[PDB]
């Protein structure tokens, strides 16, 4: 932190501190995000340095120094939470959520062709600039790292976005857990409202089951043996989407109703999902960011 002149807070990430940063041999603009705390991750982490596409935000460097890991990242100016709460009197225009999420399925159908899953996608690691573009930062991360119950300073790390199966204890992801977070998260564009705000495992678990329906053996065979199954949750049947997500258009809904499966192996896959009819129109609009 000395061959980077200027270092100025950007908020607290899952992991610690991030921070806008200048390089000092090259002038550029970067995000450094400390880690705060082993080998293992270390090279996993790197090899995330190759994982490169225009709709993932690029890694630049792993600094090991001083018995400390920072990660340096491509800048980009604006999270998507950020820009929903913006246009939350208009809502973000049909066309503009679909550029984005064909942008997102694009990323996320990168990296799960590489084996890279992210399992902690939500609004605030989707970053966007003034170009029309979305990018997917913090990918393959939590392999690495974990996921926390509380970050660095105490904030409560989100459960609005994590995937049935992990709620109920499968102990092992696929890439299917990112379907269903980017499926939440397009409702959550299309609605303006987040779509399963639980503020605890079971209340996020209740949430998804009075909206979806209590899954059975019928819908997720194998459901009824996952870890943390109990007989007696409460039987709750399935709403319509065309209550849960108005006004979205009847191929929206089928793609959302796609990406909200509650059986993993029926969830569309990402690459799937780019040849869904809702993308035959597809166009890229520039946004209105005020910077
Ligand atoms: C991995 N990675 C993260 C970023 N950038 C961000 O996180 C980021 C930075 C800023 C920002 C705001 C005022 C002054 C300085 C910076 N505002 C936002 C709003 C949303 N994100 N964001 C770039 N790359």
């Amino acid at each position: 932190m000395e061959n980077f002149q200027k270092v100025e807070k950007i908020g607290e990430g899952t992991y610690g501190v991030v921070y806008k940063a200048r390089n000092k041999l090259t002038g550029e603009v970067v995000a450094l995000k400390k880690i705060r705390l082993p080998s293992t991750a270390i090279r996993e982490i790197s090899l995330l340095k190759e994982l490169n596409h225009p709709n993932i935000v690029k890694l630049l460097d792993v600094i090991h120094t001083e018995n400390k890991l920072y990660l340096v990242f491509e800048f980009l100016h604006q999270d998507l939470k950020k820009f929903m709460d913006a246009s939350a009197l208009t809502g973000i225009p049909l066309p503009l959520i679909k550029s984005y999420l064909f942008q997102l399925l694009q990323g996320l159908a990168f990296c799960h062709s590489h084996r890279v899953l992210h399992r902690d996608l939500k609004p605030q690691n989707l970053l966007i600039n003034t170009e029309g573009a979305i990018k997917l930062a913090d990918f393959g991360l939590a392999r690495a790292f974990g996921v926390p119950v509380r970050t660095y300073t105490h904030e409560v790390v989100t459960l609005w976005y994590r995937a049935p199966e992990i709620l109920l204890g499968c102990k092992y992801y696929s890439t299917a857990v990112d379907i269903w977070s980017l499926g939440c998260i397009f409702a959550e564009m299309v609605t303006r409202r987040a779509l399963f705000p639980g503020d605890s495992e079971i209340d996020q678990l209740f949430r998804i089951f009075r909206t979806l329906g209590t899954p059975d053996e019928v819908v997720w065979p194998g459901v009824t043996s996952m870890p943390d199954y109990k007989p007696s949750f409460p039987k709750w049947a399935r709403q319509d989407f065309s209550k849960v997500v108005p006004p979205l258009d009847e191929d929206g809904r089928s793609l959302l109703s796609q990406m909200l499966h509650y059986d993993p192996n029926k969830r569309i896959s990402a690459k799937a999902a780019l040849a869904h009819p809702f993308f035959q129109d597809v166009t890229k609009p520039v946004p209105h960011l005020r910077l």
